[PDB]
RNA sequence: GGCCCGGGGCGGUUCGAUUCCGCCCUGGGCCACC
């Protein structure tokens, strides 16, 4: 098992045989068709126009061209119009820009409108750079679609692949930019092996230099970070990767992970062995795309984290995990159950001012004087993490986002030992307190 | 929607808050949905 005899198997799980092209071709042909009898103005972009989509993950992008004077309300309606009478079926879900998603003779079809400018200089709707995008890549792409497909099956099967906030990974379009820069898979890997958080790559310039962070400058928009939602942790994750990959070859590194079964019988043993507090906070679900939600459910999770931190739990990670059904907010302290008394700390004996103050709290223990300064023994109102959090998501789900905290103001409950392990979220756990296997 | 930077008003907690927990108003960038 060796680099080279291991890229060349690769191949053949990442690009595409002879009829998923043929169906990709056949679907193009006829998508020209129905566009052409509506006299609209289109044009192909993205992974199927030059011919560097991934073995399965077929979509083709169609781009609406409309004048810049066109308004954003214009695009959206017209735009929307030609895509549902060009469909087979389809779906209208979208955060902020416009656009169709559907079929073609089997081919899942994007739909897209945007403002046909000159120069991708003062952006007018989010994806006028497409165009763009496609005329600086296709003349220098051509002879490495296949090196750009070995690098999406490598982010796809170890899950940093979409840049979307449900994985805040790699783009499609950043793929083909770092293999246009190191030239191939390999070189990509090999060099990655260096990246720091501060590496700054500019393609057009033919530059690697050192920066504020992690900087993918788009040659066709020089402020335009290309990798600006690509997390640390992933770009953290990404690197290591190719160090082992490099260390010890694999295909297993593009074959996607063990969908993992592991018992909840089994799951309950580990939390035992640990002796933490495994709980979840569960609620209904946002009717919200997933772009609205994750980064909800990352605030929500982060805001209780805290929480649990300053309130001396010792929270040791968090987790969240969204059904079709509800949203679940994961989490484990090394804390269950933590005394009622704590110390407060009072002023310096110095100043009687401050400390007449500080003795005049209606108080149940006497405050007592240690190394100079004042100090009172006080209760807490709860003395668990499961009562803390009850509490503070009763009061504080304001704080939480604003649709997931709108949810869990109507309702939420905290999820427990045997009970808990019955839910969806059993995969997120063992992640989560990373049990091997 | 999320994040970052800034105005202006507030409540709570605290011996002590611009600084800790939050709420209203608001300006400017950026990101995801292609
Ligand atoms: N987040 C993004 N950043 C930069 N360009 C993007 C982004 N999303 C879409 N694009 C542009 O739109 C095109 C289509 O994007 P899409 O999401 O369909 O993925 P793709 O590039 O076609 O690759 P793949 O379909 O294999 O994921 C890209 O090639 C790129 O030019
Ligand atoms: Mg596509």
């Amino acid at each position: 098992m060796k680099v080279e005899e291991i890229l060349e198997k690769a191949l053949e799980l990442v690009i595409p045989d002879e009829e998923e092209v043929r169906k990709g071709r056949e679907a193009e042909e006829e998508l020209r068709r129905r566009l052409d009898e509506l006299g609209v103005e289109y044009v192909f972009v993205g992974s199927y126009a030059r011919n560097t989509w991934l073995k399965g993950s077929l979509e083709i992008d169609v781009f609406l061209l409309f004048p810049e004077e066109f308004s954003k309300e214009e695009l959206r309606e017209r735009g929307l119009e030609i895509g549902k009478a060009v469909l087979d079926s389809y779906e209208i879900r979208y955060a902020e820009h416009p656009y169709v998603h559907g079929v073609v003779k089997g081919v899942e079809v994007d739909v897209v409108p945007c403002y046909k400018l000159k120069e991708p200089k003062n952006i007018k709707s989010a994806v006028d750079r497409t165009p763009f995008h496609h005329k600086w890549l296709e003349g220098r792409i051509k002879g490495k679609e296949n090196e750009v497909r070995l690098l999406k099956g490598f982010l796809k099967a170890n899950g940093i692949y979409g840049a979307e906030y449900k994985v805040r990974g790699f783009s499609g379009y950043l793929c083909e930019l770092l293999i246009v820069f190191y030239g191939s898979f390999l070189e990509t890997v090999k060099n990655a092996r260096r990246w720091t958080r501060r590496t700054v790559i500019d393609v057009a310039k033919g530059e690697v230099r050192k920066g504020e962070e992690f900087f993918v400058v788009d040659p066709v928009d020089e402020k335009r970070n290309v990798a600006a939602n690509l997390s640390l942790d992933n770009l953290a994750r990404f690197v290591h990767l190719c160090r082992e990959f490099m260390e010890a070859p694999s295909l297993g590194f593009f074959k996607p992970k063990h969908p993992l079964e592991i018992e909840p019988e089994r799951l309950r043993k580990i939390v035992e062995e640990r002796g933490t507090a495994v709980f979840a906070v569960k609620f209904r679900k946002p009717d919200i795309v997933d772009d609205n939600l994750y980064p909800q459910l990352e605030r929500a999770s982060r805001k209780i984290f805290e929480f649990l931190e300053r309130e001396n739990f010792m929270p040791l990670r968090s987790a969240f995990k969204a059904s079709e059904e509800f949203c679940y907010l994961l989490f484990e302290c090394q804390i269950k159950e933590i005394s009622r008394v704590f110390r407060r700390m009072g002023p310096q004996f110095e100043d009687e001012r401050n400390v007449k103050k500080f003795l005049s709290r209606n108080r149940a223990f006497r405050p007592f004087i240690e190394n100079g300064r004042w100090w009172a023994f006080e209760m807490r109102k709860f003395t668990t993490p499961e009562e803390g959090v009850r509490s503070y998501a009763s009061t504080h789900w304001h704080t939480l986002g604003k649709n997931v905290g709108e949810s869990i103001r109507e309702y939420f409950e905290i999820i427990s030992g045997e009970k808990l392990f019955k839910e969806p979220v059993t995969a997120e756990l063992c992640e989560m307190m990373g049990v091997k296997d």
